[PDB]
């Protein structure tokens, strides 16, 4: 409608997160986005809590719909009836859709607007999900030209972080988690992304005694996150010390 | 595209299923505009779906109304918290208008009737809560009216133990207690209520013990809550 002030973008954007209404608060930050001007750090987290509450909500009713569809299409003497796969595809489209938005403002605005490492890392990291995202719902053709943008974002996110932050920033650390998870679940590589959380965990590890308290315990919260992906993944019990 | 009344029904049990609310609830304003009767189980999905739509936007105006009244500078509060005010009344206005225009009929069995008759007093009831001045006083009328009319009939057709005259009654204390003003008649109906359905909860199979507990446990809540109030075992 009429020029909203950013600022005002960005309150907004923080009532409608303690409101619980994401849609508004992701149109909130898009609005905020299309203003033209970085994000800080606590505005780059808003536009992603934004986005990851739509999208999750978007995936889990899509996951509920695709095993609905196909255990009545297996079972049974029939197939399932063509509500099921209409509706699964109003929610993929709808799905689609939002990453599609999220992959035009980083593409736009963000990834080439950042200043800092740490931000243009979170931002190709924000890519690699996003079309990771995507690789989930998609099928033929466009599945593979989808699974190798995740990967080349995330691969551009995995350089600069080596090249500028430590082993235990939380940034890199989640990038490495997520680019793992892309490697075991979508590229079917699970050799890949068992090394790549092997030695996120292990480098990261090497360092946590230099961490200020603070910094710490979002770097271990990050690494526990990894060492249980590690362990579905790939022994003996532990008594004190 | 299948959309005709019976894949309107399919893909609202499937919306209900993936917690896809919005949808469930278009998918239900839609089969009830077929003009069809609703059966039990479709006239739960039309109310399981409003009520968790309607319910998301009552929580964020509750949060937005808090917020604005700690705050009492800053605009935004205040025009934030009209947008969720304005669409959340935009959907107790569609529910209204779907129980007025298709499913409030003189000549139903008396669950049906009593059952969309406490949802008209219900969606008043949310009007009510953000409404102000001449308007809430005629929204709260409405209210009582609706309120009213299905405690009638659910008295006369009813056994105290029903689950639908449980949540009427229910509905309807927290309406006296709330919005208009009057906890002594909260009270005494949520009293009346609780006494004559305990008296014959041992005739009841174990589902409907289970439905109708449940309910009487609410009513009793509230008469904590509304009352004041150790044991040890026996």
């Amino acid at each position: 409608g009429p020029h909203m002030e950013r600022a005002s973008l960005i309150q907004k954007a923080k009532l409608a997160e303690q409101a619980e209404r994401y849609e508004d608060m992701a149109a909130f930050m898009k609005g905020a986005v299309e203003k033209g001007e970085e994000l800080s750090c606590e505005e780059r987290n808003l536009l992603s809590v934004a986005y990851k509450n739509v999208v999750g909500g978007q995936r889990a009713a899509w996951r509920v719909l695709s095993s609905i569809e196909q255990k009545s299409n297996e079972e049974g003497s029939a197939a399932a009836g063509p509500e099921v796969r209409e509706y699964r595809e109003k929610v993929e489209t709808e799905l689609q859709g939002v990453c599609d938005t999220v992959l035009g403002l980083l593409d736009s605005h963000l990834i080439k607007e950042a200043g800092d490492a740490e931000s243009r890392v979170f931002y190709l990291k924000m890519k690699g999900d996003y079309y990771r995202y995507l690789a989930e719902v998609a099928t033929g053709d466009d599945k593979k030209r989808i699974i190798d943008s995740a990967r080349s974002a995330y691969q551009e996110a995995m350089d600069i972080s080596k090249k500028e932050m430590p082993p235990t920033n939380p940034i890199r650390l989640g990038l490495a988690l997520n680019f793992s998870v892309f490697h075991y679940e979508i590229a079917n590589s699970p050799e890949e992304a068992i090394s790549l959380a092997k030695t996120t965990f292990d480098e990261a590890m090497a360092d946590l005694h230099t961490l200020s308290e603070d910094s710490y315990k979002d770097s271990t919260l990050i690494m526990q996150l990894l060492r249980d992906n590690l362990t579905l993944w790939t022994l003996r019990r532990s008594s004190l010390l």
